[PDB]
C-alpha cells in the first residue's frame, strides 16, 4: 500500500531532520 513504503521512508526521513537538529544546536528541550 502507499503507506507501506511511507513506512519505510519516515524511519529515514526522521534520520534526516533528527540530524538537523544537531546542527541547530539546542533544538530538543
Amino acid at each position: 500500500t502507499a503507506q507501506v513504503f511511507a513506512e519505510e521512508r519516515v524511519r529515514e526521513l526522521e534520520a534526516e531532520v533528527a540530524e538537523l537538529r544537531r546542527q541547530q544546536g539546542q533544538a530538543k528541550h
